[PDB]
């Protein structure tokens, strides 16, 4: 049986560089991006997605970074209203760049408002894994890969990689 699941983007596609468009209105077009974002990234596997990576240039960002996957979580026009000056390094792979992995270094805790699934406001305090996650994706947004914080080597390195995926067996 088939499934009607968005395609990722893959680095360095252009358009994972755009920037996203606010959400004016938190329609039934938007629940319905929530919930198909929310089935991509579940079958992917992965914990988030920004809709950027679905070339959907809108601000929209689910996240669950849960083991049970008990704890979606969505973000619409999310804002980062307070960070950290403490930072805290973490590995973070990306389902835009799939097989990469290297340490990024972000503030360790920030706490963001954003629109719900109703169109309500709401602000959360995120530290540990969900506030390295909320930055992750709030980058996608902005058209940033996490690929570009690192050395232009690396950086070089991966397109290569990138090319051998597509040619996969
Ligand atoms: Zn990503």
């Amino acid at each position: 049986k088939t499934m009607a699941l968005l395609n990722i983007l893959h680095y360095p596609d252009k358009r994972l560089h755009k920037v996203a468009k606010p959400v004016d209105k938190v329609d039934d077009r938007i629940r319905k991006l929530v919930a198909d974002m929310a089935e991509t990234m579940y079958a992917a596997p992965g914990i988030g997605l920004a809709a950027t990576q679905v070339d959907v240039h809108e601000r929209v960002i689910v996240i669950d970074v849960s083991e049970d996957k008990n704890e979606l979580r969505a973000f619409i026009n999310p804002e980062i209203i307070w960070s950290s000056d403490g930072k805290q390094v973490y590995e973070e792979g990306c389902l835009s760049v799939p097989g990469i992995y290297d340490e990024v270094e972000r503030p360790d805790r920030v706490r963001v408002r954003a629109l719900n699934e109703q169109g309500e406001t709401f602000e959360l305090d995120c530290e540990g894994l969900l506030a390295v996650c909320i930055q992750h994706e709030m980058d996608h947004l902005m058209g940033r890969v996490f690929v570009e914080y690192l050395s232009p080597l690396k950086q070089s390195r991966i397109k290569t990689k990138m090319k051998k995926l597509e040619r996969a067996m």
